[PDB]
């Protein structure tokens, strides 16, 4: 019964939101996409000109029940998310009602530090906005989870199978998590949630 | 300058498809989405339910100035693609005036082997579908290309940046290749055009 609200805007990275949806389907999530600042259009341009079709505005499904709401990157689409008053306080109610918040990419840096969402709590992001994280809340890793503020964070387009596989680690459970990685052709750096 | 061809059925591996255009589209390459449904139809459903817009039905495309003809995988789409005159005609078409043919995951079992497009050559796909690539072509490579015949296969999911990047390397060489790799946090695994 896990879900997953995956928000999408103009310019939002298409491998890193498209990789994360289908993972998430493969473990069994029912995943929601949601346009975020366009007034309720579902077509979105992703960053490198993938046109998607979301699911539904996001005002019309922010209340809703998910487990996770995931911030895809692309700069230009992480600044959307940065600008938009019911994306941040989608998120700030997804926190505080102790649901797990989700972001990769540009996303951390652009849209979780400004608004002081996290301010203390490791994470990560795109290494050349490394700058833009705290020093004493950046790790450069693949994926990042704090537990104690249930934030997952990850890097880049390349990270976006980690970033998934995590989730599907937290929400599911590991067993699940290593049934999909097993069926993915996963390079062998990656960790794959085998016993 | 270069350029591709990329299509579309309902079913098709979304992950794969999108990684794809992304990378090529980082190279520098000017992509076409065309869409193999047989009504015509552009927006395409994918195979764990996301929803991608085609640029173009095939009919009006086929006929383009591309480099290569891409084939992306997922079991429904490849398919489609199989029961497609229009696109067989192509692959066909791409392969006999020197032009490269890129397939990933059931793509090379599900549509090259039935027709016999390429008797020679070889070639990977999606590993439990070994079986249906004959014995004498099978490599259990995460990237096969077989310049001999200009195909390139890729086996799943998790191998579309591989399949990507060695589509930059064919049609815009290994210092664009490597200029792409950089910018995506990937794994160790994967080859990244150096040296």
């Amino acid at each position: 019964s896990a879900s997953a609200l995956v928000c999408l805007a103009p310019g939002s990275e298409e491998t890193e939101a498209v990789t994360t949806i289908d993972l998430l389907v493969r473990g069994g999530i029912k995943v929601t996409t949601a346009s975020v600042a366009s007034d309720g259009n579902l077509a979105i341009t992703c960053s490198r000109g993938v046109k998607l079709l979301a699911d539904a505005p996001l005002v019309e499904v922010a209340d809703g029940e998910y487990d996770v709401i995931v911030l895809p990157g692309g700069i230009k689409g992480a600044e959307c998310f940065r600008d938009s008053t019911l994306l941040v306080e989608t998120v700030k109610q997804f926190h505080r009602s102790g649901r797990i918040v989700a972001a990769i990419c540009a996303a951390p840096a652009t849209v979780l530090v400004p608004h002081d969402i996290f301010p203390i709590g490791n994470m990560t992001g795109f290494p050349t906005l490394k700058d833009k994280i705290p020093a004493e809340q950046w790790l450069d890793k693949r994926v990042v989870w704090d537990a104690r503020v249930k934030l997952l964070t990850s890097q880049g387009p390349g990270t976006a199978i980690d970033f998934g596989l995590k989730i599907i680690d937290l929400l599911v459970g590991r067993e699940k998590a290593h049934e999909v990685a097993s069926q993915l052709v996963m390079a062998a750096g990656i960790y794959n949630y085998y016993e």
